């Protein structure tokens, strides 16, 4: 294997001797090299640990590196001091000052130049993470939402231009905001030139996907391959109009890239760089957990996936040291946790808690919730977790069965419930969200529709609007970045055209995908409106915690309140908070809380509590007590 000092003096090979003799002196130059010092070793270790002695490691590795010098050159000044200050300060995505928000630009704001005109809201709001949803060039009708990318290089022309992007992601910078937008890794849509020129044939391109003449080994494949959009195709393939059959893990248009080529691994650092001199201070790192492939496999968290996206990582750490990464592994919690690393994914969607935010809902016990934060909360250090409530995505249980076994739980039965539950098909129940992905082969589903939809807005249920103060105030204080599903801080409920669209109607996820509620939005500062109760409720936890340093970390401990309905933690040993999720009052008895001081103050209703007496909450209370 080849070392960085040798090929630091090829890429400066393409200069002239009176050229050369000026760049190594440069600043730029002193800066990337010192980087390629120190980062390049992991580079060289992590792909030699996938490609081995593939005779195209070499020249692709020389090609990325001269490619990742031209690219270091030519970023901005702005945004190298932005490198040098991440560079310094890894735990930045730890401080409690942050708290992102993720919305679709056209939906939101109509386009890009919309889009920068809500900034002041963001700012109202108090944002200082922005995630916007796929931006660039797709198909027209049905493109998975954006996730299916025709072109990473031009903007959907509906939202804008390149240029408007640059102008939108340096008004949020100006604002204080940093700007994350998606990295789609692990496929193209069918329509996105290196599909068209592979599956032409064109030399230049061949194995750029996983492309079979028939069903042999596909269906050798499927034997072991989930599925994740059962309601399009069965099992990971779908079949090209000539016959043969391609690789799609998700939607038939959107085809997996081939890994095992490394010149595909090269194209898409190009991308990430590209994208990372727009100024993205964040990357999701979109479907991590499918980039590698084995026959015999789930083909699913390969010890190749991850050696990837640690050469990924390695590459900004060189070129680009203030890009991060965010993981999307929706997966088994075993699974998740491994793709969170400082030299991975620093932080990533921790679907866990999430996912058990609700199921306490439905439940009204904290048991598995109070299982996850007591042994699956805290992380390496230099790395967190990204809470949120809702997403752009169905509700997955994806809850571990063998968790759920030590509480004498059946993952199976206990799945049938909640999805019956949250889709209004159980007696009582107060949800109003909609199927998506029924399995009939698996038994598996999964839940659409909004915050305010399944916490029963939409019938006006008298605890829904504290329900949704509850679920945020966690994803707020348990420490890690937290993200608002922009909209839901206004109570929006489902979007009631979606199913008779035909370029939705099959994807109910559209239902939790609404547009700006002029209206809502226009209550927000009316205490009398659910709008407004939301609303200021959740700006006033946001300001609670980016001003108190009691829940700066990711780190928590879990209390044990004595009451199955109540959840309890403590953060920096200064902060105890306690959660309601019966619709009852429910009690924290004083024998319980006799270590506790006296007296305590709750920065959520801002009233002094008496802790030497049963503390009683009330349905669906939430208490943040400064016990130091
Ligand atoms: O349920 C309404 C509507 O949702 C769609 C689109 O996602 O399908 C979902 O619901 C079906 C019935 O509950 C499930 O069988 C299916 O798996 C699920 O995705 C539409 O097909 C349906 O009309």
């Amino acid at each position: 294997s080849p070392n960085s000092q040798y090929l630091k003096t090829r890429i400066l090979d393409i200069y002239t001797p009176e050229q050369r003799a000026g760049i190594e002196k440069s600043e730029d130059w002193r800066q990337f090299s010192r980087r390629m010092d120190t980062h390049f070793p992991k580079l060289m270790n992590e792909l030699d640990s996938v490609y081995g002695n593939n005779e195209a490691l070499l020249p692709m590795l020389e090609m990325l590196l001269a490619q990742a010098w031209q690219s270091y050159s030519q970023r901005n000044s702005s945004l190298k001091d932005i490198d040098i200050a991440r560079e310094n300060n890894p735990d930045w995505i730890l401080s409690n000052k942050q708290v992102g928000g993720v919305c679709y630009v056209d939906l939101f704001a109509g386009d890009l130049k919309g889009l920068k005109d809500k900034i002041p809201y963001f700012q109202e709001l108090g944002l200082t993470y922005l995630h916007l949803m796929p931006l660039f060039k797709c198909p027209e009708g049905k493109s998975d939402g954006g996730y299916a990318v025709s072109s990473y290089r031009d903007v959907n022309p509906a939202l804008g231009t390149i240029g408007d992007l640059r102008e939108v992601i340096a008004a949020l910078h100006e604002a204080g905001i940093s700007a994350v937008v998606d990295f789609i890794f692990n496929h193209t849509s069918n329509e996105h030139e290196w599909a068209q020129r592979c599956a032409a044939g064109d030399p230049l391109f061949d194995n750029f996907y996983y492309i079979f003449p028939d069903r042999r080994m596909p269906d050798q494949y499927d034997r072991t391959l989930r599925e994740i959009f059962p309601d399009q195709h069965p099992g990971g393939f779908s079949q090209l109009e000539d016959g043969r059959w391609v690789w799609t893990t998700f939607n038939s248009f959107q085809w997996d890239l081939n890994y095992s080529n490394p010149w595909v691994f090269r194209a898409m650092a190009g991308e990430m760089l590209f994208l990372a001199n727009l100024g993205v201070d964040i990357l999701r790192m979109d479907a991590v957990a499918f980039i590698w492939k084995q026959m015999g496999t789930s083909c699913e968290n390969l010890p190749q996936a991850h050696a990837l996206i640690r050469a990924f990582n390695a590459v900004m750490r060189i070129a680009a040291p203030a890009v991060f990464f965010k993981s999307e592994a929706i997966v088994h919690p075993d699974q998740v946790v491994q793709y969170i690393g400082q030299d991975e994914c620093q932080i990533g969607y921790n679907p866990l808690q999430m996912a058990l935010l609700w199921n306490t809902l439905a439940t009204r016990e904290v048991n598995l919730l109070h299982q996850a934060l007591t042994y699956r909360h805290n992380l390496p250090e230099h790395t967190a977790w990204v809470n949120y409530v809702r997403s752009h995505d169905d509700i997955g249980w994806t809850f571990a069965d063998e968790d759920a076994a030590y509480l004498g739980i059946s993952g199976y039965d206990h799945r049938q419930f909640l999805n019956r539950f949250f889709v209004n098909r159980f007696d009582g129940s107060f949800a109003r969200g909609v199927p998506f992905q029924y399995n009939p082969s698996t038994g598996d589903c999964r839940v659409s529709g909004t915050a305010a939809a399944l916490v029963g807005l939409a019938q006006d249920d008298p605890h829904a609007v504290d329900r949704i103060k509850l679920l945020y105030s966690i994803a707020l204080s348990t420490g890690g970045l937290p993200l608002i599903y922009l909209g839901d801080e206004v109570g929006t409920l489902n979007d009631d055209d979606w199913s008779q669209d035909s370029n939705k109607s099959d994807d109910s996820r559209w239902a939790h995908r609404p547009r700006y509620n002029e209206a809502l939005y226009a209550q927000r500062n009316d205490p009398s409106t659910a709008a407004g109760q939301i609303y200021q409720d959740l700006r006033h936890m946001i300001a609670v915690r980016q001003s108190n340093p009691r829940f700066d970390g990711g780190r928590l401990v879990t209390f044990n309140t004595n009451n199955k309905h109540i959840i309890g933690y403590i953060r920096n040993n200064a902060l105890l908070a306690f959660g309601n999720f019966s619709e009852y009052p429910q009690t924290v008895t004083a024998h319980t809380l006799q270590a506790m001081p006296f007296k305590a103050h709750d920065l959520i209703g801002g009233k002094t509590v008496s802790l030497n007496q049963d503390l009683t909450l009330q349905p669906y209370q939430v208490m943040w007590l400064e016990i130091a």
